[PDB]
């Protein structure tokens, strides 16, 4: 149809034409290619639809209303912004008591859409009072009594009200939604899983008191056990959750530890996603950069060999995260966990990263084997060390660090040089 | 406290020294208490040791402190941006020190990505220009490989993001590099540099159409057929899009050779790229006839029937898109050609699925088919065939009061070639 026959349609008394008319315009706007939002907009039928929303007499027209307006709100952020202005989050919210389950589904996906589009318009719904009625309708007893669909969507859109930044979802609303998002994580459906799992990533990517609020549920033993689920759609964000766990205090790491983590990390340290790979070695860096306490569980799980190997054979973007693994550990280690690390096979390898062009890198390495050698100091047995660094050409990486193009770098090999190869 | 006094010394080496032990304080992104930090002043501080042109340590050191701050809260980069860290940043741009330049590349990255407030920041102080002037260079396989990743991650960041969207200006000139970085052979590179147009590409015609004049939509199209998974994503992102704007932004994909590679994209054992193939491939049968046509001449339609036959339910639900915008814009004859390739029984199947929207969407596919059969007198050799796959059976266990636009979609198709 066009904008004028739809707009007739619509100014009809006759119901069922109106119907017909916004059936239409589902059809018109449904299309992701070239949907008449603007022409739509400056007809009048935001406030016409929304109207809609609310003739509970003639379920059609709210189903076709709502997703009309959905497919207007998913366009530029202004026309999001015209939905919104036209009152269809409070509508929505009283679609969401609906009796018919496709009626209050369609308002979950229409306040779900909203919510993803940014912070500004989940922030919007959360204000207009949305998070209360959408989580109401989990508040049974058995939550296997609704249907795939239906949890899928929901979980969906409390995902949606977790996530973006600039700002941080408010405070109350995370308190609030929080309860809910650990039970369905107790759900069997490996779409729910995914979800609540990418929205628990979510929730504590942010500030420490958000990671307090996540770790305090409980919930991080669960989060491991699906860390070692099958599905990958389910273990890239239990990784990345737990990953942004251990970004917090010792505590907080401990709570990870203290679960089992580190048990599933001899798979995800040689996971064949190379993703899965640098976020392990990753979350392993933020472990070692712990207590020694801490350290010595990440050696008693025999996890020093795989980061030896990472940053041996892995790509320069996971072995720099190795890096960072293997010099937060020689940073914070005791003198025998140092001796293990050079047991290990740590010195070749390490070598062989002098050769790349990263300066903060080279950086690195060298205070590495700075602080290999204050162990070697501490045992006196820094010539043997000094050996070894030559035995495997180390040395000859050193010296060729020793370029004026780079001062910051000459420094760093110069001193290295003066202690313990002069 | 003792950190804070030896940047306020007035031995030169005594506040590197102080900055550096900072560096290394702060290179360790384990629950570190900037809050005093931000309350002792060291921020102005590190900025004021970017500009020191004479000791490049310094600004390399204090380069690392500001960017382990930034990238923590919004208040902690909102901390470091007030204190002026961008402007230092893009001056330290212009270093002829090639790891001091790098390192603001990465901080102005950093910041970038944080937010669109952020990014428009960066932008606003003016780093867009020398960022550029870094990959004006003649032979980009000349700059270090590290280099070219980090300037081509923070173009990116610079890219990304909306409410709002970059500034139009700023995106104008970025483009002709990103297009000049897409010949590059890294896959690094390549893999931001798409998901840099994949940014540029979401968001209305208008933005699409800056894109495209560039002409870069036949190199996008030969990324799509890398073999490298972290390339064809974005690269795919990115047609995807521009195939939701015009017809003739939709042509211009068509004739850079995208269907050709469909073949392969749709039976990828990866599902999400089958799910965003069939997206695309929805979008383009929403198009005019001689697009359509341009799809039946690329064989795909039995491609087409396949994912619907045997996909997963979120590809099947992006081909059940495609087949209804096929019949909703295609001729008689296009229409008989897609049933002649299988498409009812896979299509009848799918009218099980809880899905209202998708119920409603499958049975206005099933209309469109039964218009065309009106055309052309055979409407009751197409019901025998849809009765014969027990579609009608499917069509019939949707006459359920409980859901009354399902009720009457199915009511209507029964009333009306199956009484």
């Amino acid at each position: 149809w066009s904008v004028d026959d739809i707009v007739k349609g619509i100014n009809s008394s006759n119901v069922e034409n109106q119907l017909q008319a916004t059936q239409a315009a589902r059809k018109l706007l449904s299309r992701e290619k070239q949907p008449p939002i603007d022409n739509i907009i400056r007809a009048g039928l935001i406030p016409k639809f929304v109207s809609f929303l609310g003739r509970t007499d003639c379920s059609p027209i709210q189903f076709e209303s709502a997703w009309a307006l959905t497919n207007i709100a998913s366009g530029t952020s202004e026309q999001t912004k015209a939905v919104v202005d036209g009152g269809a989050i409070p509508a929505f919210i009283s679609l969401l008591a609906s009796p018919h389950a496709h009626i209050s589904e369609q308002a979950v996906w229409a306040l779900g859409n909203i919510a993803g589009d940014g912070s500004v318009f989940r922030d919007l719904v959360i204000k207009y009072g949305a998070v209360d009625p959408l989580l109401a309708l989990l508040a049974v007893p058995d939550m296997s009594s609704l249907a795939c669909g239906y949890l899928r969507n929901l979980t969906w859109t409390l995902s949606n009200l977790c996530r973006n930044k600039n700002p941080a979802p408010p405070i109350d609303a995370v308190e609030q939604i929080l309860p809910t998002l650990v039970r369905l994580l107790h759900h069997d459906d490996p779409e729910v899983l995914a979800d609540t799992c990418w929205a628990i990533s979510y929730l504590t990517d942010g500030p420490n008191e958000r990671i307090g609020m996540v770790v305090k549920t409980g919930v991080v033993p669960q989060l491991v056990k699906l860390l070692g689920a099958s599905e990958l759609p389910i273990v890239t964000p239990a990784l990345r959750a737990i990953g942004n766990i251990v970004t917090g205090t010792d505590e907080q790491t401990q709570v990870v530890i203290d679960a089992g983590a580190l048990a599933v990390f001899p798979s995800l340290l040689t996971n064949p996603k190379t993703n899965i790979q640098k976020e392990a070695t990753w979350t392993m860096s933020n472990i070692t950069a712990g207590r020694q306490d801490q350290i010595q569980q990440v050696v008693n799980h025999g996890l020093v060999p795989f980061l030896v190997s990472v940053l041996s054979k892995a790509d320069f973007k996971t072995q720099k995260e190795a890096v960072w693994a293997v010099t937060n550990y020689t940073s914070g280690g005791t003198v025998e966990q140092i001796v293990y690390l050079v047991h290990c096979g740590i010195i070749e390898p390490l070598m062989n990263l002098l050769t790349a062009k990263d300066t903060k890198i080279i950086l690195v390495i060298l205070d590495a084997i700075s602080n290999i050698f204050q162990a070697a100091e501490k045992l006196g047995e820094t010539e043997k060390l000094s050996i070894m660094i030559e035995e495997c050409g180390g040395l000859d990486k050193i010296e060729a660090l020793q370029n004026h193009e780079n001062e910051s770098v000459y420094k760093a090999s110069l001193s290295l040089i003066e202690k313990y190869f002069s």
